[PDB]
């Protein structure tokens, strides 16, 4: 029921995954386990989410019980900002693998094109905005390609199956494509009716990169109207709006009951007119902006 | 008023733009510009008149009006020349046309790498990439092109280096790997495309901004402020940039307004004048590579 997208690495990736972002440590295990029972196969996690250990727990139970084999599960994790220096990339990956309790992750993304000063795992984990000096932000002069080459080496070592990037604007993705031997397979970005960035999506897809979207639009008349038109929920329309254009999604909800719903929404088609209508909602509203952290010019 | 670049070299805050300077009148106009007080000339390989600009400079120098070291010459490395091995080739062509041993500033014109085209085949190449009307690109990361530039600065062929049309994330990444930090960021800048966050970032990172608006004089806001201080709307636009520490290239310097475009710092804009002009920023970009071949520089 869940369509797969074949990445440039040659590996298949579920077009619909279960977001681990903000999953409470106390229940993350259960929630992941149940998600797997509800049929979810891809789990979008990250070092910064601070719950990879618990996510590994859920996966391990499912596997120990025989519900799935490791090779039927797609694990995505992301390299946090403090670990961009080549000598630390593997340190962060090992922490992720040991928490997840697996020998390799299916997808490892550069979480942000931002290099915070390295912070030892035992000093603070996940470090978040901490850069080893009170509340001050401290950076490292580590170009993106240096971090990328480190990741390419980890793919060769068999610890990561596919690599990609998150929150990369077009000019940066373009330059990376110029120096990468293993092309970034995925571009994960904030994506929704108020931040459509149609030119970025188009350029990435034509370059072979697969797009994954993360993140009231439920009350908006355009969405409500189109939902009513197909007798679908507004959430269903938003997910199909992306799915239909070949974009993988990580449903923002997934409240126990909504599990099965949020993964079987591909039962209708939006038309050209529908797409043009939704396109008018694009106001360039970006909720996840590093400019707000420390005036980091990623999106300016 | 000169601006001291991060490289230590002084750069005039008001330059003479060579963009679209017709070949038949470039030499003469550059010359008259020098007699009118201009010392900086913003040129580029893509402009296709570097040889004539050189003519104007030589004349003025031979007439003892100015000496080479009093003239600040800017040029830009076009897109088909990013491959490290072709960088000095292009710079040499620039130096020969300008008839000088070095350029004061050499900028990466665009963060775009076209397939190399021999200078004898087509110069300037423009959008031609050696395959009819097709655009063809090379896998040359910005930093590789940059290191090549750094070599030429050590060789003494370039005084200062910088970049043109680089969005924030790209300049930031270049700053991470650069040994010689880009001294200048030249971007499209005017009341409709203010990009205050970019400007603020570059300025705080010590990079000097140079504004061009090549691609308002009748605007209610500009007219009022202008009519208020009894200046031309142009003197107002130039002052608006200059007072915020931004270098500018007057876009016309019509023989009549030649002197006028280099002597507009006779009044100050107020906090309110800035607030009124700030209201015009609608993110309208006129020089966009997305229109050439869907190049994602600003997306």
């Amino acid at each position: 029921s869940i369509p797969d997208i074949k990445l440039s690495s040659g590996h298949l990736m579920p077009s619909i995954g279960f977001g681990c972002w903000k999953l409470a440590n106390a229940t993350a295990g259960e929630q992941v386990y149940q998600a797997i029972k509800a049929g979810y196969r891809l789990f979008d996690g990250a070092e910064d989410y601070g719950n990879e250990k618990e996510v590994g727990d859920g996966v391990k139970r499912a596997i120990d019980e025989g519900l799935v084999k490791r090779e039927e599960i797609f694990l995505t994790s992301k390299l946090w900002n403090n670990y961009h220096d080549p000598k630390n990339v593997e340190t962060a990956l090992n922490k992720t693998l040991a928490d997840l309790k697996v020998d390799y992750v299916d997808l490892f993304l550069i979480h942000f094109p931002i290099a915070f000063k390295f912070v030892p795992i035992e000093e603070k984990y996940p470090p978040g905005f901490y850069c080893g000096d009170g509340n001050n932000f401290v950076y490292e002069d580590v170009p993106i390609l240096e971090t990328w080459k480190a990741l390419e080496k980890l793919v060769a070592a068999g610890k990561i199956k596919s690599i990609g990037v998150s929150n990369f604007p077009g000019a940066l993705l373009l330059d990376l494509l110029r120096g990468a031997t293993i092309k970034p397979a995925v571009l994960q970005v904030e994506h929704h009716p108020y931040l459509q960035q149609p030119k970025l999506i188009e350029f990435a897809q034509k370059a072979g990169v697969t797009i994954t979207a993360y993140s009231t639009l439920f009350a908006h008349d355009t969405i409500k109207a189109i939902a009513a038109k197909y007798n679908k929920t507004p959430a269903e329309v938003l997910l199909r709006w992306a799915a239909q254009r070949g974009i993988a999604v990580i449903p923002k909800s997934n409240l126990p009951e909504r599990l099965v719903q949020n993964r079987s929404f591909n039962t209708f088609d939006l038309t050209k007119e529908d797409f043009e209508e939704i396109a008018k909602l694009d106001i360039g509203l970006r909720f996840n902006d590093p400019w707000d952290w420390d005036n980091i010019p990623i999106f300016v």
